[PDB]
């Protein structure tokens, strides 16, 4: 029975609970209904408060802070438009399993925007706090739900009269057996397999000790490892067993491995549609091996309702992937590269047949090169380097041509795919990792969505580095329009603002590079700059992201780059567009 | 039976439905789920398409288009984040009754219709190509009828990529008897309303956005007020429904309304509420609202007459002595012949009390040094547009500047006020102005914007530049969230928690965006800068550096009754600034 809250207001109690929860940073924006909380946190020493230009920036900043730190991002906003503005961040956090706690002012309880109802389908949980006494309880509930199981966003409603009111009174197995049985069935299934593969996702990064255990099992039994977009960095991409990223824009060899493997080991990962291609043509070899009782698909998942949602698991290992790997690594029998000479020989053949470094290459900077060079210039510091991206081609290229070695280095919007996520998430990651190098690799359209937040980085002296790729197009959509609609480019081009005058207007140091010789010096300038800075890279237009497995394709039915296709495509487009492209 | 669509994709059907609906402009942003619609409208000649920087911008531009033109704003976005980014404009449109049809791409059959159910007037997911024309027509009909509002239409990719291969489809006595009976009830309630007015000795008209949204509404309002010599006050959204230069104008009422409007409302024996919903920021403390009118109802000599199109909305906030259901313009046509004419001389007592209040509490009485006063910016914009009020549209952000333009611009033209009132979304003004300018290409459209409001959506300046949409922007630069610092002064003893921001350089920003620009800080140069802005061609921005910590007055604070307002007092203002300077140790003067 607690009594250290009598005589304090709900805002003052809320201030105490942030301390008890270890909240060191809060992102938010005031308004009428949330004003009692802003009075309580006035000139606080418990945490730093970041005031953005827009609540959507507050929301994405909290996401990047969580992605970089594994701590929950915390947001405080007012009722009405304050809350509706954080819906895209919340839905985004929900889609990508990012822990977030969002507090909203509400009108007084007596007087009934339906913030709670509007947000049911876009949060992991939400609650309206109906009395000042409930306040420590709900706040604790909210923080644990947001971080338990699959982490997610939680919305807490703060009625003004609750936060302004004053507290007067004092306020308050045999499944394990079947788990071990499932672990044993999986080890048998791994050992039995001759063509195994690890398919690792963000669940590994979000489990304590996860990447290390990933390394162990993959080393001991010499199993090749591929990851999703969110799994990037859960395994050293320089390791010889690395297959890199699979899926819609994965490496053609990672796609080959998955399509021909007979034992697939799914760690984290929810088998998203941008990973599997058409699901009835996905993992044929592992599916036959399931039917021939000689292999299949193993799926380590912490959420019961996520299992067999998309693909049927041969054996399902329910619970924390890190803990369950500690009971599976024993029961797996070691192997060597020599053991799987035949398997790795096909893998290594695929790597030479389809290298990620085989893309058209002078005069106009190539966007893949920018990612190669950012990778090169930071190779000596990848344990202290974080990348935030927008959404589009640039997002895929940096997945492809950047070598991920550090877990949580990839800060990107995957499930929802929110353009504009990049810059705010970078700002939040750099608040989380002040002594790290945080780069926002951004396409100009994604960047045009939220570029008002440069002012947040200037006002607070947050040293993010921004690379804007300037191709004057919605690149990902032009690709699709070239592919499926014969170069009819419908509303996919924008006039950019002068990014150099813009960075100047915002109080951000800046340079612009357009000549491929000077590209590396420019990038070197950006990294070694002190305080926030922006580099504008003028790139080539109409550059496809390959490999791509398009809509309706199996996963092995990917397209890849051939210089005769690239010559032919651009000249068909030059004629269709009548010289404009 | 309609065969014209055989062989058409869902996208091409959509394209044709826009033509049949007479849509002339669409605001949107492509994505994967919606690509078949974009392929079908590629280089269309039937409407202009505005690509914004952010889908929130597309929505607010559609709002401003609708607000300036009375036509629905049409939005087209993709699934997931394309759809969640328009939730703020949709909730905004719902709260303010703005007709809007939002088309969202959807993956083949975010939870767009789940997350948007509570923030739309109606939503529908089209399930097959065959039903697309029927649903399109349903959406426009719902969006524009009754109280207008936003309607969300989910468009699954299989519906818009799919092909239609087949044709599709295009009064009793009991009904007739019931029809006559309901007409007689309406006519009865109109007579009673008329009788109530005729016995009133201190009548007042309380006019809202419903009058602007009704065909003939402002004309009929003027005829009524003229014939019976009734003074007219309006809400924030009703500004421009009545000529504020007429001797019968009480200007805006409510939390920041003219003191003479709030007095008149509190003394009136008959209140004629026309197309208004008695919002809490209008009535003050409801139980203390309109005491004179409530007493006159008790004694059978007056009360509150409410003209309202949504029958359900009557008696939800204030008890009506006489309700008149339906479209306020149609019912005023029937009301006016039954109201007996009165001269201003017949109402000498009433207008003399009002002239008293107007003399005692003039809106022009505010602190008037070397820093530009924000109130004075508004008065000068009103003076400088004296000859073109019929072609001038004002969009605003949310905050003090929004109250000041409501108070000191003299409103004369229906739909000239374009502002977010119900939800109160900061960032509305600039996109809404762009939308209004698209709707009225030959009108003067001005975005009067606070700096924090402007900072939310300033990226949309690139939209005005790319499409050469000549909006005029006035940014009031006080470096504060002025409305919140007024609340923090009032209730939290000058504890200014997180309500100050460093702006960007607005001249460098405007230049970066390709917008001609100017900055003004000296009171002697304000008029010429405003003259410069108003006479430019193409988009233009004027930054006005203003005084700080200026309270909006008059003010009915929370928990006070409508007649319990605070007014400007030069000595109280001096004490306030003195105490603020002490507590902030000279930081805020
Ligand atoms: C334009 C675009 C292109 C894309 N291209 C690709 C592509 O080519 N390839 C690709 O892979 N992705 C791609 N993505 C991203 C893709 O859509 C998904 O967001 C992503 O693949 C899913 O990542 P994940 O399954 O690893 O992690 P999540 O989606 O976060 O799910 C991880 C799973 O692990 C579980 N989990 C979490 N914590 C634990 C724990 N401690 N123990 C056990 N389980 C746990 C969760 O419940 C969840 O089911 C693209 C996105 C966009 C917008
Ligand atoms: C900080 C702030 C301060 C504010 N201060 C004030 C203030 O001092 N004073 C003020 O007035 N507002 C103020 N507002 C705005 C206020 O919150 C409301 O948005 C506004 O008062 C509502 O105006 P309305 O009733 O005219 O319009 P609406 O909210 O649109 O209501 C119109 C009503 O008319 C009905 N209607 C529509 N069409 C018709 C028709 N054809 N026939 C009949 N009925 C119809 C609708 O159903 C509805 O009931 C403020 C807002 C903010 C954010
Ligand atoms: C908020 C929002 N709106 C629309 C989309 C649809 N969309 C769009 C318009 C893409 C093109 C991104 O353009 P960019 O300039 O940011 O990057 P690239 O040129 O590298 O593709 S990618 C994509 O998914 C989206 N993901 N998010
Ligand atoms: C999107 C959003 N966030 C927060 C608020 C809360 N709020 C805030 C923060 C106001 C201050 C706006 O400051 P401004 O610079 O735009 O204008 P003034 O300085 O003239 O008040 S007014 C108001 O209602 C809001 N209405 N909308
Ligand atoms: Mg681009
Ligand atoms: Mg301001």
């Amino acid at each position: 029975m607690d009594e250290s809250f009598i005589g304090k207001s709900g805002g003052e109690i809320f201030h105490e609970m942030m301390l008890r929860q270890g909240v060191k940073h809060i992102f938010g924006y005031p308004g009428g209904a949330i004003l009692p909380v802003f009075d309580a946190i006035y000139n606080s020493k418990h945490f730093d408060f970041i005031l953005p230009r827009h609540e959507q920036g507050a929301g994405h900043m909290a996401e990047g802070y969580a992605r970089a730190s594994g701590k929950p991002g915390v947001v405080v906003v007012t009722s009405g438009p304050g809350a509706t503005n954080v819906i895209t961040p919340m839905q985004d956090a929900l889609s990508d399993g990012t822990p977030m706690v969002v507090f909203c002012g509400q009108v007084p309880t007596a007087a009934i925007a339906d913030v709670v109802g509007i947000s049911r389908a876009c949060t992991k949980w939400n609650v309206m706090v109906k009395s000042v006494a409930e306040l420590p309880r709900r706040i604790n509930e909210a923080f644990e739900i947001a971080t338990s199981g699959r982490p997610g966003p939680v919305l807490v409603d703060l009625p003004k009269d609750v936060t302004a009111g004053i507290l007067r009174r004092a306020i308050p197995e045999l499944s394990t057996q079947q788990l071990n049985a499932s672990i044993k069935r999986a080890a048998d299934l791994i050992n039995m397999g001759k063509k195994p593969v690890i398919y690792a996702g963000q669940g590994v990064i979000q489990s304590e000790g996860g990447p290390e255990l990933l390394k162990e099992l993959a080393d001991k039994a010499s199993i090749p490892v591929t990851t999703t977009l969110h799994g990037l960095g859960a395994f050293d991409e320089l390791d010889e067993k690395s297959l890199h990223m699979l899926g819609m824009h994965g490496a053609a060899y990672a796609n080959m491995a998955m399509q021909q493997a007979d034992v697939i080991i799914a760690l984290g990962s929810r088998f998203d549609d941008r990973v599997t291609g058409v699901v009835s043509k996905f993992a044929p070899a592992a599916r036959q091996a399931a039917a021939e009782g000689r292999g299949g698909i193993i799926h380590f998942e912490i959420m019961p309702k996520n299992i067999n949602k998309v693909v049927q698991a041969t054996e399902a290992v329910e619970g924390d992937v890190g803990a369950n790997m500690k009971l599976l690594i024993p029961q797996v029998k070691a192997k060597t590269m020599e053991d799987r000479k035949e398997w790795f020989d096909a893998i290594k053949g695929w790597k030479k047949k389809y290298p990620l470094s085989h893309y058209q290459r002078t005069g106009l900077i190539k966007p893949q090169t920018v990612m190669e060079e950012i990778s090169n210039l930071t190779a000596d510091r990848k344990d202290k380097t974080y990348i935030a991206t927008g959404v589009g081609q640039h997002q895929m290229w940096v997945a492809q041509h950047f070598r991920w070695r550090h877990p949580r280095s990839m800060i990107t919007s995957g499930g929802l795919g929110t353009m504009g996520y990049g810059l705010p998430a970078a700002i939040g990651a750099k608040v989380a990792q002040p002594d790290a190098l945080v780069i926002d690799v951004d396409g100009d359209a994604s960047f045009n969505m939220t570029l008002t937040e440069l002012s947040t980085a200037a006002q607070f002296n947050i040293g993010v580095k921004v690379v804007v790729l300037n191709n004057e197009e919605q690149g990902m959509v032009t690709q699709w329009q070239n592919l499926f609609y014969e170069d009819r480019y419908s509303h996919t081009h924008q006039r950019n603002p002068d990014f150099m005058k813009l960075a100047d207007a915002m109080g951000i140091q800046h340079q612009r590079v357009a000549e491929p010789d000077k590209l590396v010096d420019a990038l070197k300038w950006l990294i070694n700059t002190d305080g926030p800075a922006l580099l504008e890279v003028v790139t080539d237009k109409k550059v496809p992201v390959l490999p791509m497995v398009p809509a309706g394709s199996a996963l092995h039915e990917f397209l890849v780059f051939d210089p005769e296709k690239d010559k032919q495509r651009r000249e068909l487009m030059k004629e269709r567009t009548k010289g404009v492209h």
